């Protein structure tokens, strides 16, 4: 791919949707732990605070370093989020939406060119 | 109200102008210095980051911007279309997750 010649655009975009999907993690674990354990939920939320779930991966290396309990909460991460990638999350949708968002891109761009200028 | 598939979409879109403008720089370096140049200054003063609205800023700034911004959404609709490896992002995902789980497992008890 021309312009390209270390990591590809897939790659870049798997690695992109790697930390996409420990931010989903978190969501998703977040919420089963609002009304199963707010002591628990309470925590998270406070670890999230001053956490960044931006490296994904610092993040939860972070995470089970900060307790036992705390590290059993990154496990359920690491379950979570392998189980919503590999079961839940639509991809084929995921990839259809890019088209159209592409393609209404394309449309918008040229037919706002054309009406102003005139 | 957003679902992950969309979020993940609309990432996609601005991921893909991004390729686009590095595929068309590349091309233009080869095959048109001029153009190489007038597109390296715009990226000068212009992030490509911004997505669409960069698109719309080029497109205006001139016909051979104009020309440099239809050569760039041809481009991108044809490599996500045509070129872009959908399933062996998805592979890759995979494997980040599954190596990347592997790795923090091993790490924190060694």
């Amino acid at each position: 791919v021309p312009g390209f010649g270390e990591a590809s655009p897939e790659a870049k975009a798997a690695k992109h949707l790697h930390d996409f999907f420990t931010y989903v993690a978190v969501r998703i674990v977040s919420a089963q732990l609002e009304s199963y354990n707010p002591e628990a939920y309470m925590e998270l939320r406070e670890f999230l605070d001053t956490n960044s779930v931006s490296d994904g991966d610092k993040f939860l290396a972070t995470l089970m370093r900060r307790s036992s309990r705390h590290m059993n909460l990154a496990l359920r991460i690491l379950e979570v989020r392998s189980a919503y990638a590999k079961n839940d999350f639509e991809w084929d949708n995921m990839k259809r939406l890019a088209f159209k968002n592409v393609d209404d891109s394309n449309t918008r761009l040229m037919r706002e060119y054309v009406l102003e200028t005139s």
